[PDB]
């Protein structure tokens, strides 16, 4: 039958989809969500054998264990066990495009398990098997008899095994196909793996049973009263003595309860549903659910007889909340949301696509701790537990159908094709039937990157019809089609339009007001966090806050999809596309997250946390104005800490309790700030601290911060002039300067300071020279699978090959110092790119002041940076500076950083991006200390054991090796990093170094 | 595998749906729509064997002919060949409701065909087989190898046979299942049959071929300009040298033509369709298509190479027309339609569900001749030819998906179930892919009586998104759901609400104005024409004309679904439910048409033609004002004929040409109306006659008529003083009156006129007695499946109306100067209750006329009687019946608008209407004079006259079992109840036609001729 090559066959003998069941036979257990003896897990050790095609599978396997098989854990992705390679492809399908056919060589995973079933389960009732996730299609046999077939790798497939089992031992055999026609709908940008990768379980239900239940909550105008409506359906024999009781609890208190016999209201000329009933419960002053306060009730659904015998119980967590779009705004409990979201794929560096509770909880806590309030299930229904954690911890969720046909040409080839309507329809309907009772799901999504086809319109209407409680969104076909209630573009810019034909990406501000447009706009993906990125994040936040209808978005994306591999010596390392022999592949494009695969944060995570803060602040005089962005809670676990410092020197500080109602304001008046002991800039830093632990944070957590400059007292006092004067020695080869124990040597042919000595010690490994390039970032490279790419432009202009030419090198003696003047030109193929003019003035105090004036040809691409570099001979333990920090920060990604005195071990000054590049910069620095050296001015810098050259020649962080010494890059100016997208120029004009002429000054001295 | 018990499998290996193709290899043949050598029919004689279940089918059959097989004609329904019984069930499914399973005993038809294939069809290109209609599911093998499977009995299923055929002789084998999961969606109220009932053909296409084409026509604001857009898709290897030319013709004239290579515009981030192309043609002053003037153009789509070599051509007829709903009105070419529609099932009394062109033409002509302009495909896509005929003759069509799950409980159990979404979507999507280029289709329908489920909502939106050119309608779930653009109820009444819970049927006038309602309302079914019905039809038309948003409706329905059966002697008779041993069954409920199964009209048809007239008239003084309800054509084939008569006698008449623009008016003054010499009422009759024949009518066709009373001159001239005086003879048991050679006898114990003689010849077989009942009509019976105790027949029976016996109260005789007067009084009672009291006088004068005066009392608490009249069985039989009253056809109080007051003369048999299920029939109302044999009755009455007593009619279930009684039964009524018909399963006679006055008077004069 080749069911795996026919989109008209998506399953055989599969049971209806429905919300999570456990068939409790004790109501109390159901109330508290205790494990159910009737829901058994079949997870653990299974037998597995790999074959190259289904035709290669021996018939014997059906009845008996293959002695060649291995014992492996389930759930798992077979790739993770080494059976075949995982493939990383972004857009292009991993198999030839020839729907609905798949390759003849099709990796087949043959799983089996010998397990016990007690007579008790078979004497009465129904025993079904549930496979929560099988990638991509499979056939199932039990005790050698075929049972059924299934597709859609991201929803549960259930089969009735009642007629196939026997008491005692039984054997299941599952043949899993890697590719199937379902793969045409699973083209998400992620590793392509396969196997039985979600839980497998057995569930016993009685013959007369609860087969479905839907829960709804409706409110009066001010949410002071609600009606919970529970529709219950049964299967099995209708009898008048049957009853359904629905009880609602808030903690240990029962709020309401109602009971009724089956038999629904009249529906049409033929009557009503005699196998259903709707119970309605009034609830006064319900505690409402939100991501701010995830108040939950428990609904327990009992199927029982009138005499009072329980047949079975089902249940769920209920969050009383209304989601509606009104007047152009998305409202939650009548208030307009501000989505601080992130896209999150199911990825584990060791386990592949298998999810576990610990990782899920770790992700949600880091999300919450970083001011995220929402998550998009990019791009398929998640493991069931995700929803329960979101309901209980409090996150808004976008639940998305497992439909992505990005590699088709044009993109909607399948989605506009009625023959694909059935297959797509099951992806949407079964998701809704499974997840509709979760309060955390606030919006349904039709899938991702599958163009816009009629199938979409049909399905959009189906959902609107069956579940009016949530908006439906879909971005394909231009982000604003008839299949979406929300304008939900991906990578639309704040101010700049990207007018692509047919599917333009307008500036978000402009998009809201195009003629006739009235919907809210929430980006389904924005701020592509690949590598050293998130430049311009603040620009989005400023617009979201200014424009009512700009309600936020979902950053792309949470975690890097890197996988662990082992080197020849068994050490682990982070791998990406192509590292498994996979080809074609999309290399590093699989790593776009705010956190590394092990959950360590990248530096961008702090920028996101700060911009996503829930408290806004303004300063006037001595008055700090705090405004709350919360919609529902008061600041009942928050205090404000304030600190004032003079050039990093702590002056004073205080604490004030915060008592701000949602959307309210609080005025706090700072105490008299009595004169600073010396000159400099006073800085005010405020931090919102949570004194009490919560379910998602520890006592002391800081949730928000802000700084301002206060009074500045410029230094007008002079320097107690030199006890001495430096001496200059001139030679054809060099200009040497000596002062006490110091010596500086300027090479006359090169025109650079080539060596420095303190005592007998040489301070330099490589001379101090101008630098106008950087080890390109992922965004500079711009590839997702462009000669407009910054890297391309730079290379083409000769920026990385340019050679300095000496125009002038002279020495002069002043009354108290020695002054060296140089001028160099950087040229390429006759073209003068840059001209650097400098003066170095060494004085009686031993300080070397360097003044640099650079000219940039207006017609060369603006340079990545304008500074100097050198390789210091020494390797020191700490890096101390007065500037922004403590983490890495760049011009267009420095808002989260704070101006203060920071001191870190050298290593923290390096950000180990998997794909190495320029990294570790710190901006707005006025003082930098390392070893015996001190540099002063107003610059940006990075310091590490890796040169820019090495970083640009290395593909993987594990292959980096520390060089002799310490490479110092000190810049007067540095270009922003961009990141609106990672596959086109994305650095805003204001962060490009296009001024033509640049000036900067550094003071280098000892410590 | 049992694919016939799994709605997730509706086919295997079936090819995509598309509009009609013929793969012409010459463009001129495509232009002219001539036969294509690449399209072959496989209709004719095939081999067939019947089995009780698929399990009983021998494997040998795959390879070779079963000896046991018969040779039968295909297309056919196997029940019509006698292999098994057709079943007539209305709502209840014919199989136990246990979706998706079917009975294990599942009648299987094994059809096979040995035929030739030329090598030329195999050496290159693709050879596919096309089954236009297979009921209900089937597996296909070719030369013993399995090909595929298909469901949906009402759309074509195609398979590629290229790899299965060899030059020369080949054999196909088709195993057809009577029942399948598809049956759950085929519960329409009609005969349940099976087999290969529509055409089977072989189509040869080139490997590089036109695989689909869509034609759209958009207009400027005043339709003076249009753009023809043709989207073309191909299959095969793409090559830069390939081209598509689309040409538009108006007869022989090439109006426009454009050519382009393949490659559509960018659609999204991944590009456009390299395998498609859109050609855009400008058309100035296009001739527009309408049912009024079905102007058509021909679009020719050529797939060719740059050098000019034709690969193949496909084509269609194009009608430039726009359909839109605006401001609550359904507009065609910017004008609001008035739908004079009818529902039409595909039914033939000998061939079952098999359709032929002749029958189709016959239907269309009769439709057009009877002023219908639209048809609803109740309830599934029709044979493909139907659409071509409607495009060319001009009829508006509602194309309806084959989805009906009426028997479920509740009705939407499957349509609200996502698991049934796929099977349902195929029924909708494949219909649209097939029929979207036909101009006659103006509205799509999602099916019928399937409640309202989310699947509908989904499918409604799919259509709206793929084809914005036609509104979508669906009646299930209450007629005004979110899945319909049009309020389209079934059997909603004009003024009376039927407030059923959840799915009330409001009065149509009220429905339009419910809070927030704005859509147009067109009944998808109304005026149930079952038996003697269509009472109250004029009330619908008056409302449609008065309310802009009431845009008409589709009568239920065109033709009776009766089947032919043959008696002992081999004589044919019309059979209905149960007549084939089918059980359970819904008896006569399958006969609801305006015509008999053989196309002979029922009397109701004329009432429909008259109320559906396109010209309205008003009379003022000598002025006739004629208004045109046409929207597009001028009255260029019409003349007004007028005639004035005094009680049947023609005084004058004349003719005037009609020249009215659409929606215009014309005034015609009659010439000086020269007085009349005679008492009596002058009557004016006007008729609209089409002098020239047309594609759908013959010269002289009458399309409209109207009548008015003009002056009346009451007779004031006295009698004429009789020659002789009648003599009364009194005896213990009788009053006898003698005058000349005539005698009348009144029985003193009964109180009735028992005998009358002319000379020595007795004129009566049964005495003349009051009658208060009628042989119940189908509407009186009120059954659609279940008994309605509110049914009129039920009420009358319970009240004792058919059992009441006359009790004499008084019987006296008096002699007057010139006459004898008999006075009588009788009571009708039941269970000691007096139902009616009849008081009469009989006055017999010297002229021999007997004046009958009747005064009846009807108790207020008894149900209103069917009639208040007299009856008798005349001893003689006469050849003709002549009357001065309404006619010529049968007419009833609530269905007499089309009848005209005049002097009519017909053979007796025409005075009887042969309704398959017998009942009261053949009445004529408003009669002032009736002549039969030597008898003449005068007054103001309604009458019926025939060889069948009411008793017989009410005791016989089939017209073929009636026998002429001795003599002639005459029923003459002072009053007769309306017939009703708004529906036929509940009381449907409007108040105003009920005999509820309590006291009634009528008088008649019986005399000799
Ligand atoms: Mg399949
Ligand atoms: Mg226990
Ligand atoms: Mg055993
Ligand atoms: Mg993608
Ligand atoms: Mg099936
Ligand atoms: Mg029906
Ligand atoms: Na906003
Ligand atoms: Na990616
Ligand atoms: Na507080
Ligand atoms: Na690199
Ligand atoms: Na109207
Ligand atoms: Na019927
Ligand atoms: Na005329
Ligand atoms: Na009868």
């Amino acid at each position: 039958r080749r069911d795996w090559e026919n989109p008209g066959v998506t399953q055989l003998n599969r049971l209806a989809a429905h919300p999570p069941f456990a068939s409790w036979r004790n109501s109390e257990e159901a109330r508290t969500d205790r494990p159910s003896q009737q829901l058994r897990s079949l997870n653990g050790e299974w037998r597995f054998a790999w074959f190259p095609a289904p035709e290669a599978v021996p018939e014997s396997w059906l009845e008996c264990d293959l002695p060649e098989a291995d014992t492996v854990v389930v759930p798992s992705n077979w790739q993770m066990h080494g059976y075949d390679a995982p493939i990383y492809t972004n857009v292009t399908y991993p198999i030839t495009v020839n729907p609905p056919f798949v390759p003849t060589e099709n990796p087949t995973g043959c799983y089996s398990l010998t397990f016990n079933v007690d007579e008790s389960w078979l004497q009465e009732g129904q025993t079904r098997i549930i496979f929560d996730g099988v990638n991509s299609a499979f056939h199932l046999w039990c005790n050698g008899r075929w049972v059924g077939y299934g597709q859609d790798s991201r929803l549960p497939s259930e089969f009735d095994l009642s007629a196939f089992l026997r008491a005692g031992e039984n054997r299941l055999a599952v043949m899993v196909l890697r590719w199937s026609d379902g793969s045409y709908l699973e083209d998400q940008d992620m590793w392509r793996m396969s196997g039985i990768f979600r839980d497998v379980s057995l569930l016993h239900k009685p013959t007369t049973q609860i087969s479905d239940f839907h829960v709804a909550t409706r409110f009066n105008d001010d949410f002071s009263r609600a009606v919970l409506e529970a529709e219950v359906q049964m299967c099995g024999e209708l009898r008048d003595y049957l009853r359904v009781t629905v009880s609602l609890w808030q903690g240990e208190t029962q709020v309401a309860s109602g009971t009724a016999p089956f038999g629904g209201e009249i529906i049409d000329e033929r009557g009503g549903y005699a196998d259903r009933v709707t119970l309605r419960l009034n609830v006064e002053n319900p505690k409402l659910w939100s991501a701010e306060i995830p108040n939950l009730y428990r609904a327990v659904v009992e199927l029982h007889t009138a005499d009072g015998t329980l047949i079975e119980a089902e249940a769920c967590d209920v969050g009383f909340r209304e989601v509606r779009i009104e007047n152009g705004l998305l409202l939650l409990n009548g208030k307009p949301l501000l989505i601080r979201g992130v896209n999150r794929h199911e990825h584990h560096p060791l386990h592949g696509q298998v999810m576990d509770e610990q990782t899920m909880v770790q992700d949600i806590l880091l999300m919450k701790q970083n001011n995220f309030n929402a998550v998009r299930c990019s791009h398929y229904p998640n493991h069931p537990l995700w929803y329960t954690l979101c309901d209980r911890y409090g996150l808004y969720v976008v639940d998305e159908a497992n439909i992505e046909t990005h590699g088709m040409v044009p993109m909607n080839r399948l989605t506009d094709d009625p023959r694909w309507l059935p297959a797509m329809s099951e992806r949407v309907t079964r998701m809704v039937q499974r997840d509709r009772n979760h309060p955390s799901v606030i919006i349904w999504s039709l899938g991702n990157e599958s163009g816009h086809g009629a199938n979409h319109d049909a399905l959009y209407r189906w959902i609107k019809s069956v579940d009016p409680s949530r908006p439906v969104q879909y971005e394909g076909g231009g982000a604003d089609t008839t299949a979406t209630d929300i304008i939900c573009p991906m990578y639309a810019r704040v101010d700049e339009d990207q007018p692509f034909p047919a599917v333009p990406k307008w500036s978000i501000k402009k998009w809201l007001s195009l003629p006739g447009e009235t919907r809210p706009l929430i980006l389904c993906e924005y701020a592509h966090a690949m590598g050293n990125s998130l430049g311009g994040f603040a620009k989005y936040w400023q617009a979201f806050r200014q424009y009512p209808r700009l309600q936020g978005g979902f950053v792309w994306d949470w975690v890097d999809q890197s996988l662990i591999k082992y080197d020849e010596n068994g050490n682990p390392w982070s791998a990406y596309g192509g590292d498994f022999g996979d080809t074609p592949n999309d290399r590093q494009f699989c790593m776009n997250g705010l956190v590394f695969a092990d959950r360590t944060p990248h530096p961008a995570l702090t920028e996101a946390k700060h911009q996503q803060q829930f408290f806004q602040f303004r300063l006037s005089g001595q008055t700090i104005e705090v405004t709350s962005e919360y919609l529902f809670r008061h600041s009942d676990n928050e205090l404000l800490h304030w600190m004032v410092a003079l050039d990093g020197k702590p002056l004073a500080s205080g604490e004030v309790p915060l008592d701000v109602a949602p959307q309210g304001k609080q005025l706090i008046e700072l105490p008299e700030l009595p004169q600073p002991e010396s000159a400099g800039q006073l800085w005010l830093t405020v931090r919102v601290v949570q004194p009490n632990a919560t379910a998602w944070s520890e006592a002391g957590h800081i949730s928000a911060w802000q700084q301002w400059r206060l009074a500045e007292n410029l230094s007008v006092t002079l320097p107690a002039a030199s006890h001495a004067i430096p001496h200059l020695t001139t030679s054809e080869m060099d200009f040497c300067i000596e002062l006490g124990n110091k010596r500086w040597q300027f090479n006359r042919q090169s025109g650079f300071l080539s060596q420095m000595w303190i005592g007998d010690k040489k301070q330099l490994l490589t001379p101090l020279r101008d630098q106008f390039t950087r080890a390109p970032l992922d965004n500079d490279i711009a590839v997702s699978e462009d000669p407009n790419a910054w890297v391309e432009r730079w290379k083409a202009a000769g920026h990385y090959q340019a050679e300095a030419a000496l125009l002038q090198c002279t020495a002069d003696t002043l009354a108290d110092a020695v002054l060296i003047t140089t001028a160099h030109a950087w040229q390429h193929q006759g073209k003068t790119l840059f001209i650097s003019r400098k003066t170095y003035r060494i004085d009686g105090s031993g300080q070397m002041a360097i003044t640099v004036d650079v000219e940039v040809a207006s017609d060369t691409p603006h340079p990545a940076r304008i500074g100097l570099n050198c390789q210091l001979a020494q390797v020191a333990e700490r890096v101390n500076w007065l500037g922004l920090g403590p983490q890495e920060n760049y011009p267009d990604r420095l808002t989260a950083a704070c101006f203060d005195r920071w001191d870190l071990p050298l290593s923290d000054m390096y950000t180990p991006y998997v794909f190495p590049s320029e990294n570790g910069l710190r901006c707005g620095t006025r003082e930098l200390n390392y070893g015996p050296h001190q540099w002063r001015g107003d610059f940006q810098f990075n310091i590490s054991r890796y040169s820019q050259q090495q970083l640009m020649e290395t593909s993987h962080r594990h292959l980096l090796h520390a060089e002799e010494g310490t490479w110092l890059n000190i810049d007067g100016f540095h270009m922003g990093i961009g990141g609106d997208d990672s596959w086109s120029p994305s650095v805003s004009a204001e962060f490009q170094l296009s001024a033509g002429r640049y000036h900067y000054q550094l003071v280098w001295c000892q410590k």
